[PDB]
């Protein structure tokens, strides 16, 4: 006699067997009216106007292959299918990977001059089917696929010299790509980036594989730790048109501005802007200072010319210049103008319209609220997402502005299901005529197609039903996302709240922290995580909150912590846990505060900050302190940890000094061996000092995981172990 | 009516006093009353301060340890201690003349010497540095060079390699002087082609990067360390030409395949012994080798070679016995396996292969303690047949029926493990008594064998643990297919035996272990027996010394088989004791019984709820050659590889399922490597298991700092306590 009602709940094994699927849609532009989607494993070319779903490629042709075949990637012009197989793995983007290439007209795998075991990238032309891929460091590129590769750079060393690709902080704190190629737009000129990481300190580790292997492996990887000699870079673009089979190709060395060569700087964005000329960002080491080189290609020259009078410069008083660095600029066709995010004269990020020769721009839009990102750019109007809608920052939705009339500003998808959706984000057609919209809370995930011409829709692609079946007799937790006034400001929390949430009883509380520069934790998507079985299954009451430092809500908020880590961002942690107990409903003797990767530090400085507010804690891959961490992410906010700079505030915000307060607090201490990225050190040196004060901790390590802890297994592991120390923490039986 | 607590325990409440002495002469000896350093008559027990406290004040660093030279002239001053592994360490050092009464300024000996020694007799000084050997005739001349061929983690000359210290001499010397100091005989080390084992060291919060710290250690089947042996003279050293060394390679039984250098001992002022063992260690080699005065040099008569092998196991108990040579040198005394398999010394005559027995019986000597020309003193386990106790006795070298117990009857009920130091020429001897009562040192002439007096009784702390509510120790055996196996408890104050307790059966079981014994202990079982009413239990199983090779060499070739299971059957005993809760019933241990609790948590035998396992080896590929393949052989397919596969604690990690499990290692292991318990951990997490583990930054093997001793012992605790439902 159940009558019906609700009595499952998202158990951890719901969490962890992925019990409930979240369907997605995951499209490829390619050309102006057609995608691709895999459906039997199948390749379908979809029309976008029609539906005409006729098979692009049977799911049967590469088995005979004998390979697994992981991922692929079509020539812009149909012609030819790139096949990737033994992918392996390195940091957040790189990997090597063998490559064939079948002949989509011939019905054929290429087996002559086959593209090397081993290759660290491989990229077409954005036109026809012109290859470049690196390997060994090195540029190469294949005019026709089944030809031989003609050697761009004869100078690539591992670990030391890098052609085309980024090394390690490239990669994960400029590029977030391993890709350092960049083709222009008819594919005439292959520029790249070129990295010397000779005098960088190398991270050394142990890496103790298969147990096989009887003898640990230590990796060591440049990588240049606050304060320490950083990577060179240089820039090239060489023609492509003009390599010849008897002569080494010449590469033309673009060199960076004199105001940034006088010290230590980066390329921190390259963009095309038409096929004669392309446009540079440099930052200085000092990041609040950046200048945008505008470079023409001379044709009597062969060479490339950056005009000072194009020189456009970006930088903050503030703070550091761009979120996480300058924005990238889109420019209009003909190359003489172009659109940007950059912060207003209130630390209010817009887009402003440049022209080449005019220093000053125009904000095309304004307010405060802020633009998330710019996605189209055609003749007429310009398509960007914003948090604009409600007032409030954790929304998306995607705007059109018209590019002769800036008060005439249509929202493409406010209104279009506004209940179930209030976080969007978009893929445009090869030429903006279509766009995918996808909607990803806070109800069910949306995927739908649009037509731009008129803005109508045209289908759903996936609306996620089979999940909203599953989930009828599932008791749900419910978000609420709102927000709280301190000082004249509001900031924005939001709550996992348990089903039938009652303001009457007092439901323990975890803080959900991560809390670092330009963060947003308290948003408008849908979530089906460790967080949703605490509250649906464990009645825990989970918490986020974006407090000072926080992105998305101008630069007086987001600047708030510069050159000061450690502070107000883990302080207003600690207060929106004191603001939720007194609501009402939360049981001060639990509450749990747990973090990852920079919420593991806020977590670990908020254990140590004896404040009496929190019993327990988890802090997974934390930062211990910032010396620790990479040069480029760190000093954007730290500055340098020297005397005549920031070093006083880099050693007041270590862990390690706050250990003595660690006594009145449940700590768990959780950390990968093979972290590359926030290294296992920044743990063992926590554990030490805790050791050396003698507090009782509970911790962790997984052997041969990094800053992901992503392996299956040990996903699972970890979420069990955590849920066991709260459980057991809160006495949850 | 306060127990002994942890703290108790962790901050050293109740010290148990040491007697510490050394002897200068055959009747005088050193010791420590205060900062003070005095010479004690053995004859009458008065002194007279040798060394004033204060005198190096004005030195200005702080003194680490002393050296008095043989002939009482010079003192050895060593500072900046600065350890290494096991043994090994690097110190400063200067030379204080004692006739003249100041500290010596000319041609010091360097900063970051490795080793240093006296003589035998006289001053001269040989000192390791840079991995050269060094002497100084004169502790104020130049030192003449002998070696080199020295180099950093590769040639080691006069000083072992990691494996040599750890493993086979239990020390980082590796010099000898003869009798009279005319000869330095020195071992040399190659360690060019033996894989490093590199691991983090994070050190101080103030370094920036990791060091990677690699030494050069030989995984079981890894190429070994290579040695040679030579001997240099002293008396006839030269200031012009570089001094030369002559070489005694190994027999040719040992140069066939890979062997190890396992015992150096000069016999006579011209004669010297070497022990070399095969790398399969069930063959051993004794060379003796005599000085020859026409070509200089050393020639070890084939003849005169002694083989020591055995075809049920290893050969001795870690290493082949030393010998103990009669002043002539024409015979020595060594414990050896008997035909019954227990350990029992044989005399041996120089010139032939068969040694006659001197002792008897299904019991073991320990150890020769001193040969005079009267009588031969050894310690065993015989009395009263119980493996687990000590005592000397003397035996009448002119007639071997005639065996007196020293020690047996000057205390029977408190005294039960003793240990001797006897002076220079064995005129006197010092006893050390160790337990089941508090320990007790005392002082014997040995003409008569009369006892002089009490040194430390431990009365001071016999008074203050009287008000405090101390654990008992129940030592016996249960029987098991027809066989006595020992095992002791510690049973918590005012015990009943109608009542149920948890019990945590404390393991190492590594071969020839003794957890089983009449040494009376402060240590954490004190503590969970005192203060959380715990039994904590050892048991010598199988592999097990001290009781014959028919038990030790059990587990030849298949360890975690035997030693593992008579754990779990010694643990099921227990709980048909009556009072012993089996719902509450833990396993711990260390290293090896780290190991043995891991593999019998993994046994899925249901008996124990819970484990501690702290550095322990996870499969024998991942620790060193040497001890490894003592007992299991090479890691290859036409030797052992099958049993190296199927004993390996990974492969059981779903029985883990089964049981809570604590994992603990420090991540500075030198000696049982991090890797091995990452291999544990990643096991586990690969099949769902969910455990507890820690970490100790920068701790080794001991994990030995003040704070991380504490902190593990905290941790450790917690975790039993509340796997016992103890709040
Ligand atoms: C990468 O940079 C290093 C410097 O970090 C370059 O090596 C230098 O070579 C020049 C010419 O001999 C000198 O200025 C220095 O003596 C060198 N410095 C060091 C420390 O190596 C190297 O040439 C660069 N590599 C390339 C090919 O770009
Ligand atoms: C009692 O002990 C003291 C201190 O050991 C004796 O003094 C030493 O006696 C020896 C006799 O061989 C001399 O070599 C030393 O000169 C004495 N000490 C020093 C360093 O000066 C003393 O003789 C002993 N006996 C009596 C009867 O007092
Ligand atoms: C051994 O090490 C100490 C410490 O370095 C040496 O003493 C130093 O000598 C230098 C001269 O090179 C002086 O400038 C320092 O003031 C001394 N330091 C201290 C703390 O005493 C000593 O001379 C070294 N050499 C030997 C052979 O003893
Ligand atoms: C230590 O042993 C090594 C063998 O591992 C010796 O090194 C070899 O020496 C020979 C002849 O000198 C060379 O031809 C080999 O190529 C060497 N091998 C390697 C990798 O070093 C070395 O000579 C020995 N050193 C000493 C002082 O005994
Ligand atoms: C002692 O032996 C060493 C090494 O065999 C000799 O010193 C080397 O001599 C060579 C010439 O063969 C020189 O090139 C080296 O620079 C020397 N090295 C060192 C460390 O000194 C030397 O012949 C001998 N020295 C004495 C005291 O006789
Ligand atoms: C998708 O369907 C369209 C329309 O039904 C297909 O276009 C037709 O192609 C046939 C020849 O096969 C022509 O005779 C018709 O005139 C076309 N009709 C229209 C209205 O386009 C189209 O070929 C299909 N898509 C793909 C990729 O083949
Ligand atoms: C999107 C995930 C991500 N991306 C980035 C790279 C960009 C800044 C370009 C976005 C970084 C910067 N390294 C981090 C990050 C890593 C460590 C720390 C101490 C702080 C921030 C994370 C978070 C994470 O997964 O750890
Ligand atoms: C006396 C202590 C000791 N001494 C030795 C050296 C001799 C056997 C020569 C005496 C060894 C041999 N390495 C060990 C040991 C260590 C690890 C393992 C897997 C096995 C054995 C221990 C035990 C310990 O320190 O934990
Ligand atoms: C890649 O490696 C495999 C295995 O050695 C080999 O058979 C294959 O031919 C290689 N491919 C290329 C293109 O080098
Ligand atoms: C191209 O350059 C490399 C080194 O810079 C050289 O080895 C090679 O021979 C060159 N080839 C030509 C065409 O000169
Ligand atoms: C002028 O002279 C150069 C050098 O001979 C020749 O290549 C070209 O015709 C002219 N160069 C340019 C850039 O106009
Ligand atoms: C950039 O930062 C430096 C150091 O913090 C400071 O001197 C200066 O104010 C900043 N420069 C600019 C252009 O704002
Ligand atoms: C030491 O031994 C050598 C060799 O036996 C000998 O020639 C010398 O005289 C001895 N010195 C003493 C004091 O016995
Ligand atoms: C020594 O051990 C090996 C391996 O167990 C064996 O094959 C050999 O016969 C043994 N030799 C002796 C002397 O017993």
């Amino acid at each position: 006699h159940h009558h019906h009602h609700s009595r499952k709940t998202y158990t951890l094994t719901d969490y962890l067997k992925n019990t409930y699927r979240l369907k997605l849609y995951s499209l490829r532009w390619i050309s102006d009216h057609e995608y691709l989607y895999k459906q039997e494993n199948n390749i379908l070319v979809f029309n976008a106007e029609y539906g005409n779903s006729s098979v692009f490629l049977e799911n049967s042709t590469f088995d005979e292959f004998g390979h697994s075949i992981n991922d692929y990637s079509i020539s812009p012009d149909g012609q030819f299918i790139l096949l990737e197989y033994n992918y392996v793995k390195q940091w957040r983007h790189s990997y090597t990977a063998s490559y064939d290439i079948y002949d989509l007209n011939k019905r054929q795998l290429i087996t002559e001059e086959r593209i090397p075991n081993n290759t660290q990238w491989v990229t077409w032309s954005p036109v026809g089917h012109k290859l470049a891929y690196v390997w060994n460091n090195d540029i190469y590129v294949k005019i026709e696929p089944n030809l031989p590769s003609y050697r761009i750079t004869w100078t690539g060393k591992e670990d030391i010299i890098y052609n085309g690709i980024t090394d390690w902080v490239y990669e994960e704190e400029v590029f977030s790509a391993y890709s350092a190629l960049w083709w222009s737009p008819n594919g005439t000129f292959l520029a790249y980036a070129q990295f010397n990481d000779t005098e960088v300190p190398l991270i050394e580790y142990s890496f103790y594989s298969d147990e096989s292997l009887q003898y640990p492996k230590t990796v060591r990887v440049p990588y240049p730790k606050a304060g320490a000699v950083n990577p060179t870079v240089k820039f090239f673009v060489v023609n492509t048109d003009s390599l010849s089979s008897v002569t080494n190709a010449t590469s033309i060395q673009i060199t960076a501005p004199a105001s940034m060569l006088i010290g230590d700087h980066y390329l921190c964005d390259v963009t095309w802007a038409t096929q004669e000329r392309i446009s540079l960002q440099w930052l200085r080491r000092i990041q609040n200072y950046s200048v945008m080189d505008i470079c023409d290609y001379d044709e009597s020259s062969g060479r490339w010319n950056c005009l000072v009078a194009r020189q456009h410069i970006e930088m903050s008083t503030t703070g550091w210049v761009g979120r996480f660095r300058p924005s990238e600029p889109h420019f209009t066709l003909d190359g003489n103008s172009f659109y940007k995010i950059i912060s207003n004269e209130e630390g209010y990020r817009h887009i402003c319209y440049f022209q080449i020769d005019k220093k000053d721009c125009t904000f095309i839009t304004k307010g405060t609220w802020e633009v998330i990102g710019i996605e189209a750019l055609t003749s007429d109007y310009l398509y960007y997402i914003s948090n604009e809608y409600k007032g409030m920052p954790g929304g998306r939705n995607l705007y059109k502005i018209q590019l002769s009339d800036y008060t005439k500003v249509t929202c493409l998808s406010c209104e279009l299901n506004p209940e179930r959706c209030q976080y969007y984000s978009v893929s445009f057609s090869k030429e903006a005529k279509y766009y995918q919209l996808r909607c990803s809370g806070p109800g069910l995930p949306l995927y739908t197609l649009h037509s731009s011409v008129n803005d109508k829709g045209l289908r759903v692609l996936e609306d996620n039903s089979a999940l909203d079946k599953m989930l009828q007799n599932v008791q749900m937790p419910s978000k609420k996302l709102d927000f709280i006034i301190l000082n004249e400001t509001k900031f924005w929390y939001q709550m996992i709240l348990p089903p039938h949430f009652d303001k009457s009883k007092k439901y323990p509380l975890l803080l959900d922290v991560y809390a670092g520069p330009c963060s947003q934790k308290a948003d408008t998507v849908f979530r089906l995580n460790w967080a949703t079985y605490l509250a649906s299954t464990e009645n825990i009451i989970v918490a986020s909150f974006d407090g000072r430092g926080s992105g998305y809500q101008g630069d007086k908020i987001m600047h708030a912590i510069n050159r000061r880590l450690g502070t107000f961002e883990v302080e207003d942690q600690i207060e929106a846990a004191r603001q939720f107990s007194k609501m009402g409903f939360v049981d001060n003797k639990r509450i749990a505060i747990w973090g990852w990767s920079y919420g593991g530090y806020v977590t670990s400085m908020v254990l140590g900050s004896g404040s009496g507010v929190f019993k327990c804690g988890i802090a997974v891959a934390p930062v211990s302190r910032w010396e620790y961490y990479d040069s480029v992410y760190t000093e954007r906010y730290m500055g340098l940890p020297t005397p005549e700079d920031n070093l006083d505030h880099y050693r007041n915000s270590t862990v390690m000094s706050r250990a003595e307060n660690f006594k009145q607090v449940e700590y768990l201490l959780i950390h990968g061996t093979a972290d590359d990225n926030v290294h296992f050190q920044q743990s063992a040196q926590i554990s030490k000092a805790l050791v050396d004060v003698g507090v009782d901790f509970q911790a962790m390590w997984y052997t041969d995981e990094d800053h992901g802890i992503a392996s299956s297994t040990a996903h699972q592991h970890i979420y069990t172990h955590m849920s066991h120390f709260i459980k057991q923490c809160f006495s949850l039986p």
